[PDB]
């Protein structure tokens, strides 16, 4: 079957803190691994936890239960999924005021490979309904209430890490997400299987962007963005000049800031699509597979500014674009979950570590693109 | 005589954390009990403390020193005082931003049987001056600075639990409340004897509502609210339809939200009054005794919505109604405390667990009411 | 040689918590001392740290690594640098919302002898752009990321305490200050040698006020403020009446609140200046040496209100006056720090404990003032 360890359970008032298991204790001499929770200290990181899967000749996956089960970084195969933010600390949400800087205090903690920007709302901040809707919602700055590590009894010893992140407020909402990361030791991919449940007796809105962020050694001058798309448009007027070269990345560029593109992806016959970033040579990359019934739109964030400012790209499948909640409501992208109902989010991330792997991804994308022409539309779909 | 244990003393920088005493080890020979402080973990409850008096044959009383000595739950005699909020965690105030949601962040922590909504201000939020007065003030989200447990050395072994909750701000205020709960082991009642003191050299405003909340098994369709009153009026236009049936509760009702009523209570010759919620059969209930010189007004919060949304009633004696501080100042209910002066708050809460007990409460209330007519006034006293 | 202890290093995820060293363990000859870090508990002080140098027959210096290495108090020679705020706790910044009270939340934590009011911004609050610039910035409410204690192994055994306080925000800033206090056992002075560094690739504004605060036994009726100045002016209309007796303090006075004065100091042949507060008899005082190229302006805060409200004076060298950032920008005092560049802050604090030490400071100040006339300007330089 499987062994489960409950690391954190708020209903029983318990948290194991520092903890580790390893493949020697389970008596398995195949692809060695360990799973470890560490309580961090110093600065604004005081009391933050990280949980890591260390796989011999596979991926090392670091996530933070304190920060909504956000993925900090993925390393392996001479590469990584991650970037180098000026924010070096794993910031305890107790030291972040999301309302500060007119709804941009979230920037004080942003350094992750994957942040769930949701679920009660998402996107750029706005003052509306008499309140501040803060940048990218609350999931990424909510400590998990339940954290469980499961390891399969039988080969290939799949690891599942679940974390329940709650957005429970009297008179407002009771949205809770059971996040799950799955990883087979030695594999070059992992998957997320997240389930958002509306525990209230009333329907409630939700939004989510799987904000996935990649820097060197995949991002570089001449790196490319690959996706099957029916249309692409600039987020704002500043991005218009980058529309023609949407598929190619510049090297680290002073005064660039960012250019964002809103994409309507194409999917295969079973609603699966794939997006990727690959290096100039075409021998390193990262791909994200997602289901367009769950996540119908895609944001491309090209943050090719200096290495210290942040040299990174975001491939961001979502229910929404990053416009503020007022625009996402007006344009009918905000979703609704019936009382007691659940929404699933299935994503597969692959660290592409040779030319053949990049070629296969590029071939699949071409097959989905087929003879459909990419419509490059210069007019932004909204103005904030 | 009595023995005192000092669980928390910020002046000496100490906090015992996990701690317990019990009647066995104390060689107490009559009603068995234990008193336990527990440090909680998980989710937004990380570091939060609860302090519980466990009784074999009496009341089990849980309070939270992290959350201003608010009373979380009272259980005994086949019943309870409390309710089931969507907020299941004992939220550490470090994870609440009271200014968020336009001064409604307090909703993210609300699950208690008794919240002190005060003392520097209280009531619904409003932006006045250039500042946000947040929902129900700060006492309830302030960790106690001094916590002591006292047990009398001989029968009946009265237990007292004291907690100093400070609202100290340079240039603004130095209001401090020494909260105190008293419980005789085996009893069906407990009392509060709080003392607010103005430690500043200037008079300062204060407001307080003892926001006392009762759900199932007391609250149900056909449950009744009992009180001796001179007048009652709806809080807003929406409550006008419920005024004629103010004394009777509906079952859990979808789309109800809440109806609030503002009451001017009658008192006996010693300025004591009594209010209660009783079930339909009249064999379970809870009564609150309060002093109308200390708490001159009463708010009835009828939140008979769905069980998941909140099926609960508040019996809320206060110096103020729940309108914002702007309305409470305008209508002259904001009290002032002179330099060095103190204000006392004496309340007795009784868990009524048979017909005779409910009948006795109903008879005392009928005696205080006497021949005074209840004025049901249709016009709200203020508009927010 | 020298011995170093790393008490806190966020990069490695470590913090020593409770820790001590003493001069018996280090085999020191003629002067006994200890350095101790203590983790505090209770109220809003839970988890806050203090770090103290105890020197027998010298100064006892207490600072807080949790609160940006702010100096809490200095004690020795029958006197002290410090004051008695109504805020008695060492408030963990997790429990302060700087945006509360319209940007005055900082007031809930203010009790320190020296607060670094900076560095991203400083001064009184203002809502500009779209954003709240909160009172006196963020350094004083930021836990240190790296904390090091260094002690020289031979006479006179100088102690150095370094604390890295970061203001790192994606897309906004990456200002980091390596604070440093130096102290020689047995001495009546200590020094600060801080270094602010812009770790970003873009120039950034900065401001700093070294908010140094003194009460009894130095401050009293007829206490004097000494400084070599070219001009002094009041902060606002209310401070006009105190302009002529700027050098003289009143006793604790009801309804005074405060009077603030904006000074232009003179300096010596190496750009050094000296400001001091001395008692009426002139046998106790405190002086601050600073570099006028580093901190070109000086603020005198006379808060001679009651002992309970706050009987304190601030000698406040800085790059800016306490006006909001809008005024400081407009009147051209906001400094710019270039990419990779550093700014230094060298200050010497001396606890004056006899008539001749006060004599010397007043005569050293005498030499600096010379034949230059003090221009008392009745017009405030700005209106907030
Ligand atoms: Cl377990
Ligand atoms: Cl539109
Ligand atoms: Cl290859
Ligand atoms: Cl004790
Ligand atoms: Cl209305
Ligand atoms: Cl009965
Ligand atoms: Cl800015």
């Amino acid at each position: 079957g499987a062994k489960t360890w409950v690391l954190t359970n708020a209903e029983e008032g318990i948290d194991k803190g520092n903890w580790q298991i390893n493949s020697d204790q389970l008596k398995v001499k195949d692809h060695a691994f360990s799973i470890e929770q560490k309580v961090l200290h110093g600065g604004k990181q005081e009391g933050s936890k990280i949980l890591t899967i260390h796989s011999k000749d596979g991926l090392t996956i670091t996530l933070s239960p304190t920060r909504g089960m956000n993925l900090l970084r993925i390393e392996g195969f001479g590469s990584r999924m991650g970037w180098d933010s000026p924010v070096k600390e794993v910031v305890n949400p107790a030291f972040i005021n999301l309302e500060s800087r007119n709804g941009l205090g979230w920037l004080e903690g942003f350094n992750e490979m994957m942040v769930r920007c949701g679920y009660e709302w998402t996107g750029h901040p706005v003052t509306a309904d008499g309140q501040i809707y803060t940048l990218h919602g609350k999931a990424g700055n909510t400590p998990a209430s339940l954290v469980e590590v499961e390891v399969a009894d039988s080969a290939p010893y799949e690891i599942r890490i679940r974390g329940l992140v709650k957005e429970s407020t009297f008179k407002k909402a009771d949205l809770q997400t059971l996040t799950e990361l799955r990883y087979v030791p030695g594999s070059n991919s992992f998957s997320l299987h997240d389930v958002l449940t509306n525990h209230a007796d009333y329907p409630h809105d939700y939004q989510i962007i799987y904000h996935s962020n990649f820097g060197t050694p995949i991002l570089e001058e001449g790196a490319r963005f690959l996706a099957p798309i029916s249309s692409i448009s600039p987020f704002n007027d500043y991005a218009k000049s980058g529309l023609k070269t949407w598929q190619t990345y510049q090297g680290p560029t002073k005064d660039f800031d960012e250019m964002v593109f809103n994409i309507q992806p194409l999917a295969d016959e079973n609603h699966q699509t794939l997006a990727a970033v690959v290096n100039k040579a075409g021998d390193k990359g990262a791909s994200i597979q997602f289901d367009t019934r769950q996540l119908p739109v895609l944001t491309l964030w090209k943050n090719t500014d200096t290495v210290k400012q942040g040299y990174v790209t975001g491939i961001e499948p979502g229910t929404s674009y990053a416009y503020p909640v007022t625009i996402e409501r007006k344009q009918k992208r905000v979703k609704q979950l019936q009382p007691g109902a659940s929404a699933q989010f299935d994503l597969t991330y692959t660290l592409l570590h040779d030319s053949a792997q990049v070629a296969a991804v590029e071939q699949k994308i071409a097959k989905i693109q087929g003879d459909n022409k990419v419509a490059e539309n210069e007019t932004p779909i909204a103005k904030e």
